């Protein structure tokens, strides 16, 4: 079935916004879908125990009924580096813990997304990244680009790693997390040009609530 792992230039530009996006498209597509956070920090408490945004949005555009656990096993409160707060509770992240997440959701979904927490090489312990972990599972990675200034560079940064890492770089996905300023055509053409992967689409500023927007209509799967 398919799976795509989608990861970022930074922190804060996009990634859950994008995935909801493209996790529209998929069930537009008449996909059985389901996304995943398998690692979140930054968390807030409930009755049923501490619940992340992120994977609060990818839950609610899933077509599946999901229970919370399988979107994301492993949820931490403060909103710092995973490896950090995670030897500060005493909670290990388990590679395994987090690859059986991904086989569950599989059980039932025929299309899965898998959303990174920062960028790409994110620590989860002191002596293995999210990056190391992408890699093991060799999933098909789609770069979120936050466009402004200093997003050319990351972008750059980030492809070229994931090339370098053995993976496929299978697409990029443009998100305008401002109003559209002067050099945005310039910035998209040469964002276009550097990438080595086809340009997805790209999701207008959308000021009010956009994880919930209806954004799928931005996304062309057959790009991917
Ligand atoms: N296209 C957009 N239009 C306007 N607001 C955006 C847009 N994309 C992201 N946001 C806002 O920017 C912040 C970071 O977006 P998010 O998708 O959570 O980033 P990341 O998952 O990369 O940390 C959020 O407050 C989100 O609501
Ligand atoms: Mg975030
Ligand atoms: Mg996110």
């Amino acid at each position: 079935s398919k799976r795509y792992f989608v990861t970022g230039t930074d922190t804060e530009v996009g990634k859950t916004v994008a995935s909801c996006a493209l996790l529209q498209a998929a069930k537009a597509a008449g996909y059985r879908t389901a996304g995943y956070k398998p690692v979140a920090s930054g968390s807030e408490k409930t009755p049923e125990g501490l619940r992340n945004s992120d994977a609060l949005a990818l839950q609610r555009n899933s077509s599946l009924q999901l229970d919370y656990a399988t979107v994301n096993p492993y949820t931490f409160a403060e909103p710092t580096s995973p490896h950090i707060i995670s030897a500060q509770e005493g909670r290990p992240i388990e590679s395994l813990v987090m690859s059986a997440g991904l086989r569950a959701l599989e059980q039932q979904a025929d299309w899965v997304l898998v959303e990174g927490a920062g960028g790409w090489f994110t620590p989860l312990s002191d002596t293995f990244t999210f990056a190391d972990w992408v890699t093991q599972e060799q999933l098909p990675v789609i770069l979120v680009v936050g466009v402004k200034l200093g997003c050319i560079n990351h972008a750059m940064l980030t492809a070229q790693v994931i090339q370098h890492a053995g993976l496929t770089l299978a697409g990029w996905v443009a998100n305008d997390v401002t109003p559209p300023g002067k050099r945005h055509a310039e910035y998209m053409t040469t964002l276009t040009r550097m990438i080595p992967a086809p340009l997805l689409g790209e999701i207008p500023w959308l000021a009010e609530n956009p994880e919930n927007a209806a954004t799928g209509k931005y996304i062309n799967l057959a790009l991917l």
